[PDB]
RNA sequence: UCGACA
DNA sequence: ATGTCG
């Protein structure tokens, strides 16, 4: 029921899905961008916002920051919380990269550990999570 | 299919 | 329209 400001927000940016895809972490209560992945070619939605909480999670314990994650993505929140991506994208030679990327989230996933508590983000109560495009 | 999150 | 979960 409370935003908890002092946190990080993630979101992606897309133009088609399958389609181009690139994500950012903001902190929830500036705005202020702290990170940004250089576009990938195709990609969907939900592998986007899978990586943008793996890569938020590193950001944030690479900073020693108990802080937590919002995300608007019902379905990246259950994949980082299971540490498996379960995307129906096909893969194949223009998916590779993408594919790369979330096999390496899923990676650093099950090699590492964190206590961030990843939260969904309430944009029906709240309107658009501060990560937005 | 329905409901929901994008 | 397309990607995913409950
Ligand atoms: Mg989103
Ligand atoms: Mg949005």
């Amino acid at each position: 029921e409370e935003i908890i400001w002092e946190s990080l927000s993630v979101d992606v940016g897309s133009q088609g899905n399958p389609g181009i895809v690139e994500y950012k972490g903001v902190d929830t209560k500036t705005g202020e961008v702290l990170f940004e992945r250089e576009p990938i070619p195709i990609g969907t939605n939900n592998m986007g916002e899978f990586l943008a909480i793996v890569h938020g999670l590193r950001y944030l314990k690479e900073r020693n920051s108990r802080k937590p994650i919002y995300s608007d993505s019902q379905t990246a929140i259950k994949w980082v919380k299971d540490k498996k991506a379960k995307s129906t994208l096909v893969r194949n030679e223009e998916t590779a990269l993408i594919w790369k990327l979330v096999d390496e989230a899923e990676e650093w996933l099950n090699t590492h550990t964190y206590e961030t508590p990843i939260l969904k983000w309430q944009t029906d109560k709240w309107g658009a999570i501060k990560a937005d495009y």
